[PDB]
């Protein structure tokens, strides 16, 4: 086949104290209303189990390890993958990544493809990991992946979900042309992903009011630069007094936005999917064989 | 520190039997008025000097080199380049370029960067030449770029213009990431160019209501994600009864749209350019050396 | 109950031969897959039944009698409205009325409210007829509504349809805020209609590319303007040698679009309505009996 | 023919100890770089000379006062009136106005045409005073113009400016399509005023995000609705620990944006216009004569 009905699943806020039976309670609901409408995949934000934690300078390591999974599913989010398997829909759930290799610890900000059987059949680490790495005093509030979070070491992979070949990128991810483009390069037909972004920047506050502008901007010329079609969740509201962008889309290979939140809640949307569409740019103007020139391309993957 | 006024001077149409020195009339018109408006620099389109011969097959060889230049400048635009070291603002000017060097009568889609004294401070040569090859009868209209010119042999560069680092990059061009990241990573702090796009295409229709979206697309998103100033100066209008979109544009590097041409002929925009802007993307969510993992991009460049 | 699931069916051509059978097919079959996707109402084009006719200069008047609709619905369209009621899911359908009153036809374009239970609970009459009056012979395609039609003597009135407060604007009327205004004033929740808008205005051709910008943005800001949910029904795609403009829409009461077609032929989309999401606007910033000052906008009504 | 070239001065912030002094020399610093540009007039924000005093609650009138002119021009202001007459640039000028008539102390919020002669050719008074008239504690500042203001007392005047027809808003009044229709109808060419939009918004917070949207839709839509020029003059960045929205614009009489501030400080941006324009608008798609219904409109008038 080739046609299929894509659902994003934006959240409302996580707060620290909710509980991962709490938030797959909100999941599955979401996942379920989904499927009601016809959707056969649902894409959901960033981190999507827990609250985002990247905001608070960590000095307990128990207590950093506790917003990690270390299992997925565990037995509290199995539920999501058997209701997915059930109503035959799958799903882009984000997650915080905890490894154990020969005691050493390994953390990343991952995200997962599970087709409509319930299976899990393709993984992305972050491989962007935006904010600074030191604690910043005069910050509202912190943003600290770089050091919660290693880069990511799966690259930018492209799997088949579905008669569907899918891409990955996980929030700041969709604001690198890079990462589109090497998805695009192989092949991807949907590229997803969620984000945490909050409408307030302490370093650049001047470009606070451009937030949604920005984010938009990325969706749509990366779907239409590389013929795909694009979907991304974000988990928005005023979460632990921070702010956070809605405004979770899906966009057509042309870079039109198809579907649009308005709440900052949780949230469903859907659009209707045509595999093909791809082609009127990858076939066309953007027909890569027949129109890139990558032997002077060299300088964007020097190291 | 470091301010300058960018213009753009937007073209109207250039009929087949419009002269260059017509054409050059214009030109000297808009860059003095653009001057009067306290502009350093002003940018033109592509194939300014001439109406867009590609949209014609021609079998008289003759024929179709007197479309293209042999000097640069010669006696007919040589007025130009002295009213722009009069007036003090530089300019983009793009021409068809013919050069015979071993044996090999090569032809490329030109533009070129003068100073505000006058000099040529260097070139470019289109690298992403779109249409087609052979003469197509489903096409109410031809674009043989792939047959009126090679790729360009260049690169994407970037030159010092009186103090401001300027990538240059011709119609098509502005589409690819590739083309704005090259340059971006070469630290371009303006990045301007011209074109001709009929808000018709022939291969997909379907996309004719979307000429401008696109164009404008690609303009914000090349800026935003380079953290770039950048500048787009087409010739619209009715020319030899094939429409061509207008909407000029210059674009801050936070990819908002600064001045739009609003007509459909020629027409001068301005707008106050700080290249130490560039900052606040590339010293923060841009910061390449913080942020890019070129380990991962290589797909990107492979042959 | 104050939530929804709203639906836009938007149309690809219809050919002057194209009978209504045929149309009824192709509306069964969308009102059928909006109602698959959990929508209770779906929006159709301007004049839905037949092909758009204002844009020949008729001469015989038993040819123009033959697009208009002399019962609604007759036995070729009662279909549509038992599926309706089988389905549970109203609609908004345009179509050419033609009434004879003692001897005298009169003609309207006309659009009428059917509720979920398959009943006319509503209706009205296009109040501005846009184009010229007399045939111009440069035009490609005449716009000679002005003749074949009089203006609505409905008003714009506002009709409960299953617990919503609905409006309704036939094309044109969405440009004119006077027309939103009225509405918005008799409480509408909801404000719907269809449009046949070609890409190409002969009068004025220097607005061609600007075709979906000026549609959006009389969709977004009577939306917003009043506090309303919004659709927006197009028959788009080339139709008898004039290309219409597609991007049917559903918008919320904020003016942000929250679905948009991308094809030019028979497309569905969706959309949740939360009912109450008016008072954002409608109790706050524009909270009418608190902010107004009707005792200055006199001039608007007069004669 | 008619011709000219219109800024916009677009105000960073001003502290509450910020002097008139200190003020007018940022309004003549403007003004003039404006003019070495070009500009025939230039367009300022709302109260323009002190902090935004709304946002707090005095107990002291004496206090309340102050931040009101009793003269226009005074001593303070003069230098700003010579300096436009010299240059031969006219400005729009908005201020907190008391005036004392019958017994009573009138306090308006206020915005003066000036001339490129210096010479005050006419006056309005803000119509719709947003926000609410008694200290609301959830409020993290306060919004106070109900309170501080009455509404003007001069209707929505148009008046004839250096050849210009230019009517006038103020802030708030942006968002209302009867203010724009109102001055349409009187025949405005020009449409402008200034603005001062907290990018937070107490009461609908979930809208945050979409203040740029809003304020920028109202401009565009006021704009091609009524086939006018516009313009408006923000005063931006934070101010007494309120974020100001900046995006101050010019807008052609399509509702194209021509021309827009990137920054959150003092900012002259400007735009060629041509009063003809408005016609494209005036004597076509919208010939109020040709196509406006009044005896529909009502109840948009109605007490």
């Amino acid at each position: 086949t080739r046609q299929m009905i894509l659902a994003v699943g934006q959240q409302g806020p996580i707060a620290r104290a909710e509980t991962r039976e709490q938030v797959v309670v909100r999941l599955l609901d979401m996942l379920t209303k989904a499927a009601s409408r016809g959707a056969n995949f649902i894409v959901f934000p960033e981190l999507a189990l827990t609250t985002f934690f990247p905001r608070w300078h960590f000095t307990d390591e128990a207590e950093l390890d506790s917003f990690y999974e270390t299992e997925m599913p565990g037995p509290v989010v199995r539920p999501l993958f058997e209701k997915a398997a059930e109503l035959g829909i799958g799903f882009n759930l984000g997650y915080a990544e905890l490894v154990v290799e020969g005691g050493v610890k390994r953390r990343f900000n991952t995200s997962i493809l599970v087709d409509k059987s319930g299976k899990i059949v393709g993984k992305y680490r972050k491989i962007h990991l935006p904010g600074h790495k030191e604690y910043e005093a005069y910050r509202p509030f912190q943003h600290l992946e770089k050091r919660y979070f290693e880069p990511g070491d799966l690259g930018f992979p492209v799997y088949d979900v579905d008669a569907a070949k899918m891409g990955m990128f996980i929030a700041n991810d969709r604001r690198w042309p890079e990462a589109w483009r090497v998805m695009g390069l192989r092949g991807a037909e949907i590229i997803c992903g969620g984000y945490n972004t909050p409408t307030h920047n302490p370093p650049v506050p001047q470009h606070d009011h451009l937030t949604s502008f920005h984010h938009l901007l990325s969706m749509q010329a990366g779907s239409y630069q590389n013929g795909a079609w694009s979907a991304a969740a974000g988990k928005a509201g005023m979460e632990e007094n921070c702010m956070l962008l809605g405004h979770s889309c899906i966009v057509a290979p042309t870079g039109e936005i198809v579907a649009l939140t308005t709440t900052l809640e949780d949230e469903v949307i859907t659009a209707a999917v045509d595999l093909d569409r791809c082609r009127e740019l990858r076939e066309h103007i953007f027909n890569f064989k027949q129109h890139r020139q990558p032997q002077h391309y060299g300088l964007i993957a020097e190291l």
